[PDB]
């Protein structure tokens, strides 16, 4: 709330923020080990999602080195302090409420105002999964390897990944890949629609960067609008859908006219 | 209401429409125009729907020339009439209405008792991309190429294209797709699932007519029933789906009992 | 209802189950018939899936032969008792209870606490294909071939099949495929993320024990709580989703800490 996290503040949670213009750039920065993620970096990502600037419309995701999360660090099942914080081990309404705090690090993933891009190499496994997962695009590597572990430690995933892994491969799908705990390549990504494109690992940096220059040459407000319709079709009867697009329009119609 | 259009009526807005027995052929017939759509066509392909004959059970739409459709005419952003009609740049309750009149003229192409489908050559713009969307079936050429322009216009899509391509290419590819506003080619739309089948150019209208036949070999009523039950499906828990299953069941135990 | 049914009663209906430990493996037992089903056999179904032993989580169901299952034994549709129990033509309450029934034999195998997987070589027609359907986890061999028959024979799809249908392939290629009543290879059925594997037909049985396996080493009560999520995640919200997962997530520690 009020100011953005700072870059020193943002350190000693292991990650880094760039913004230039209408791009944030945010970046998993702690290589030796493995990204691996923290209950502090999880709500200083709902910090940063709360007080980015206005004008940032494209967040891209990535990982420092070439491992993008390891998923949670094991600390987090210890007794003690991990960044500063206790354990979800230390401590059941209090323990509701913790983990509703490290959901929001990856809800305001799915803000109709900006789009999200994961730019996974290596592997993403349980909560770097879900990171990916929350992500409107995943641009992998030819490294890429995706794993949905929580099962195989007696856990469930609880970090909003449920929902986008159904909405990708399919309910069926999803319990295979769950209940299996297995690992999957870049190759298996992409033929089950969990990538929207698999590059080079070299060229992983140049297809994001082509992404964003096609994202930003199209007009925001439309951009914003037609995420915001495209979130509720699903959910929407045909009839329903229909008329929530009609009022949609009226406005750009309307901004349009105003502008002109 | 009432009367058909007339062939008349109907060339001076763009179409021409045939029927032999239980198969309707839809085509956009301003080739020199790239079939570009104007609100005169949508609300003549509204008449068309609401007027069919009792026995057309399926409708085909295509276009004449090389082009499906352009999209939108661009005449409908000017002041004037486009079609003897006035356009929205013209007109808020007013411009909902004619909107809502405008997406009669796809909303139909989902009825139950009636399968549609789509034979796609060329560019698919905008409301033409939209207007294959709304049918049940795409068969494309290998010349095809899709796009949803909208809001690269500053506009949102709202000829009822959203609830469709999400169905089809789920939620994140759907923003993907829309939110770059890029042209797909028909290789990529038949691994995104959003052709059912791509043949050669020449061979467009062979394989329309080999899926005709098929339809036309399965009994109409039950063809009906049937599209009826998976439209529901999606939004139905598993214990209702079952109980509408059954429902339409004895509903055909019925008939044949009777017709025999 | 409390006991099982026996070895004796499951072989007059075309059944045969056998239990080892975490395992069941559920086979259609009428080669010469093509494993065509009957009404007893869906009964005797729904019996074995209401009494198996709390033990039992995996739940794998294969034909005797090289045909998964030819459909509905013809002979349902004569005046006649069919496996010592009356044909629904011999029959509306009454016909509505006696299908109720018969969908509970595929119902259940999308209960949370098992995970159900069809094995299927050669073809599954109809019934049989929705016994595929029904079940969570689809391998085929080389061999199979698939074909919502109903519609051809003028009747729908009444057991359960709708909708993992249309989760499976989308709504408009559910259309084209029960539309036209047509019969899909294994290539295709890859394809369209039918069948969640496809092998050699040698190979099939280890494809099962492989998966099997798997299974079996991720932790019964975290598979149970995840395939319970993962079943309500497309139905629900994003918010609701994300506190669904948080319920189920404290539970985990809970049992866990008990543990320790």
């Amino acid at each position: 709330q009020t100011k953005a996290p700072t870059a020193e503040e943002l350190a000693a949670a292991g990650l880094t923020l760039t913004i230039d213009g209408e791009v944030a750039r945010i970046t998993l920065s702690r290589p030796h080990r493995r990204n691996a993620m923290t209950g502090r970096m999880w709500t200083e990502l709902a910090r940063i999602g709360h007080t980015l600037p206005q004008a940032v419309r494209i967040v891209v995701i990535t990982g420092e080195g070439p491992t993008f999360s390891s998923g949670i660090d094991l600390d987090m099942f210890q007794a003690g302090k991990v960044d500063g914080e206790p354990t979800p081990f230390t401590l059941t309404a209090a323990l509701d409420q913790v983990i509703a705090s490290y959901q929001e690090g990856f809800l305001w993933l799915r803000r109709a105002d900006i789009v999200s891009i994961a730019a996974v190499r290596g592997h993403a496994i349980g909560a770097g999964f879900q990171l990916a997962l929350s992500c409107d695009i995943r641009i992998l590597s030819d490294t890429a390897q995706l794993c949905m572990k929580e099962p195989a430690l007696g856990l469930v995933p609880d970090l909003t990944g449920t929902q986008p892994l159904v909405e990708l491969v399919g309910v069926n799908r999803a319990i295979e890949l769950c209940l299996t705990a297995r690992t999957i390549d870049a190759a298996e990504a992409a033929q089950l629609r969990l990538a929207e494109r698999v590059v080079a690992d070299a060229e992983l940096d140049a297809a994001v960067d082509a992404l964003v220059a096609q994202l930003l040459a199209v007009p925001a407000a439309a951009a914003r609008a037609t995420k915001e319709l495209l979130l509720q079709a699903g959910r929407n009867d045909l009839a329903t859908q229909a008329r929530v697009e009609r009022t949609a329009q009226l406005a750009r119609l309307a901004e349009l006219a105003k502008a002109s």
